[PDB]
C-alpha cells in the first residue's frame, strides 16, 4: 500500500555483491607470490627477466577470480623493437622457452602462441587464475596504474561502480571479447568518463607524455588534489548511503550510452566526447611522433646488429600500418587509451551495436523507468 521497496532493496543486493565480489586481506600477497612464480619462469627463460604484472589485480577491479596480465622485460629489451622481424623472431625464441619453463614450473593448460606479438596463456598452478604473458606490454602496465590511482581517490566508491558495471556488462555479454564486443578495460574506461562528466573524476586534460600521451605521474599529480562533493566524507561507513550514490552513478551510466551520439563522439578521459575527427588529428600527429622514435630505435638496434640490417622499408611500412590499425577513427565505437591513443572499441563489430545499444536500452529502463519493479537476479541475469 504505496510499500514498495524495490529501488531500497536492489541497493542492498548490489552493494553485498560487490563486498561479496571483494578480495580477501591476504590476496595482495598471493598475487605478490604469483608475480615471484612468473620471475622465476622468466629467470629461466630470459636474461635479466623483469616481470610486471598489470590489469585488474594492478588497478584492483578484480575479484580474487579475476585473470592475471603479466608483462615480462629482459636485458636490451625495447619497447620500440617490437615489428621487427628478426627481433620479433627472437620474442617468439624467448616465449618459446617461457612456455617450457612454465610447464615444468608446474603451470597448467600452457600454450604458446606463435607470432610476431608472441604470447603465453596458462593457469597458474597454485590458485587456478588465468594468466597472460606477453614481451613489454608497457602501456598496459601504465594504465593499469592509472586505474589503480584513479581508485584510490575512494576505493568503495569506484570499486563499488565500476564492479556492478562490469559484473553487469558480463552477464549481459556486453564485455564480450571472444563474441565481438567489448573487453573490460574498455568499459571500465567508458564508465569513468561519465563520472568525469558528473564532476565526479577529474579530467586528464593536460597529458604530458613525450608522444602526447597522458603518464602515470599526470594523473596521480591530477587526482592528488582532486575532491569529491563534501557529501562523500559521510560515504566511508555505511552502504546504504554509499549504495544510493552509486546508484544515481549507474542510473546516469545507463542513461549516457543508451542516448551517446557515436557518430560524432568518442570516449576518452583525456578529453570526453572529442568528436572521432578531432581523435583522428591527435592520431596522426601521435603517429607521426611514434614513427620517429620507432625508426630511431630500429637503427640503433642495427648499428649494434648490422646482420640484421639494413633497415627493412617494407617490414618498417608494415609496423606503421599496424599503429595506424590500431587506431582507427571510422569504426563503430571509439573508445580511446589514454596511454598510447590505441582505440581500444575498434575490434566491436558494426553487427554487435545492436546487441550493445539494447543491453543499454534494457538497462537505463530497468534502472530509471522501471525503477518500482528492480530485482538485483534480473537486471543482472546471463543472457540466454
Ligand atoms: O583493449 C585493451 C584491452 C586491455 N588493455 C590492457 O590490458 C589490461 C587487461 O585487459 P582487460 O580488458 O582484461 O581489463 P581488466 O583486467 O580490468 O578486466 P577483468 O579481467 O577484471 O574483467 C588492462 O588493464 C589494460 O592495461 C588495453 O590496454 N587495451
Amino acid at each position: 500500500g504505496h510499500m514498495n521497496v524495490a529501488k531500497r532493496e536492489f541497493i542492498r543486493g548490489m552493494m553485498a555483491h560487490y563486498r561479496a565480489s571483494l578480495p580477501p586481506p591476504e590476496h595482495s600477497v598471493v598475487i605478490h607470490e604469483l608475480q615471484k612464480r612468473v620471475l622465476d619462469i622468466g629467470m629461466l627463460a630470459v636474461n635479466k627477466a623483469h616481470v610486471e604484472l598489470f590489469g585488474s589485480h594492478v588497478s584492483g577491479f578484480c575479484t580474487p577470480h579475476s585473470d592475471a596480465d603479466i608483462s615480462l622485460t629482459y636485458r636490451n629489451f625495447s619497447p620500440w623493437l617490437q615489428g621487427m622481424e628478426r627481433v620479433d623472431e627472437q620474442n617468439n625464441k624467448r616465449m618459446t622457452r617461457f612456455g617450457k619453463e612454465a610447464s615444468a614450473m608446474g603451470m597448467e593448460d600452457v600454450r604458446y602462441i606463435r607470432a610476431r606479438i608472441p604470447v603465453v596463456q596458462f593457469t597458474d598452478g597454485v590458485t587456478g587464475i588465468h594468466c597472460d604473458v606477453s614481451i613489454g606490454n608497457i602501456g598496459g602496465v601504465e594504465n593499469s596504474k592509472i586505474l589503480c590511482a584513479i581508485r584510490q581517490v575512494f576505493p568503495d566508491f569506484y570499486g563499488a561502480y565500476i564492479h556492478l558495471v562490469k559484473a553487469w556488462g558480463k552477464a549481459r555479454e556486453v564485455i564480450a571479447p571472444e563474441r565481438s564486443t567489448f573487453n573490460s578495460f574498455t568499459v571500465t574506461t567508458m564508465a569513468l568518463m561519465v563520472l568525469q562528466e558528473l564532476g565526479l573524476l577529474p579530467v586528464f586534460s593536460k597529458p604530458t607524455g613525450e608522444f602526447g600521451e597522458l603518464t602515470v605521474a599526470d594523473a596521480e599529480m591530477l587526482l592528488q588534489e582532486f575532491k569529491l562533493p563534501p557529501i562523500y566524507d559521510s560515504l566511508h561507513d555505511d552502504d546504504e548511503k554509499l549504495g544510493e550514490a552509486v546508484f544515481f552513478c549507474l542510473q546516469r551510466f545507463a542513461e549516457y550510452y543508451a542516448k551517446y551520439d557515436f557518430s560524432a563522439g568518442t570516449v576518452s578521459l583525456i578529453h570526453p566526447r572529442r568528436h572521432r575527427t578531432v581523435y583522428e588529428r591527435v592520431v596522426r600527429r601521435h603517429l607521426e611522433l611514434l614513427g620517429s622514435r620507432k625508426r630511431l630505435e630500429w637503427e640503433k638496434h642495427i648499428a649494434e646488429h648490422k646482420e640484421d640490417g639494413p633497415l627493412d622499408e617494407n617490414d618498417f611500412s608494415a609496423s606503421m600500418q599496424n599503429e595506424t590499425t590500431q587506431r582507427p577513427s571510422n569504426s563503430p565505437y571509439v573508445v580511446e587509451d589514454f596511454v598510447n591513443y590505441v582505440n581500444c572499441g575498434r575490434r566491436v563489430q558494426a553487427s554487435r551495436v545492436r546487441h550493445i545499444q539494447q543491453e543499454f536500452n534494457r538497462l537505463r529502463e530497468m534502472l530509471i523507468d522501471k525503477e518500482s519493479e528492480l530485482k538485483f537476479d534480473e537486471v543482472f541475469r546471463e543472457s540466454d
